[PDB]
């Protein structure tokens, strides 16, 4: 993260759940997250991201979010890479 000009990256966090998924895809403009059910994806663009998506791969793990009602139609909002529980 480092400090300085500190540009628009931090927001609100009270309203929003956390939440894993996996690169299903990797494009040269947008990817893909598979759920843990595997029956739906998640879709965000190079621009929501913040991070590394360039370095991002196959079967690595990311955080999202989701705010929208009942409906197939559904995509991410400012992802980010994240790590998890493993031998250190």
């Amino acid at each position: 993260g480092s400090s300085g000009s500190s540009g628009r990256l931090l927001g609100r966090n009270s309203n929003s759940k956390r939440l894993l998924g996996y690169v299903a895809t990797l494009k040269d403009n947008f990817g893909f997250i598979e759920t843990a059910n595997h029956d739906k994806e998640i879709f965000f663009h190079y621009s929501e991201f913040s991070g590394d998506v360039d370095s991002l791969e196959l079967g690595d793990m990311v955080e999202y979010s989701l705010s929208k009602g009942k409906g197939n139609k559904v995509s991410a909002e400012k992802v980010n890479k994240t790590s998890g529980p493993s031998s250190g």
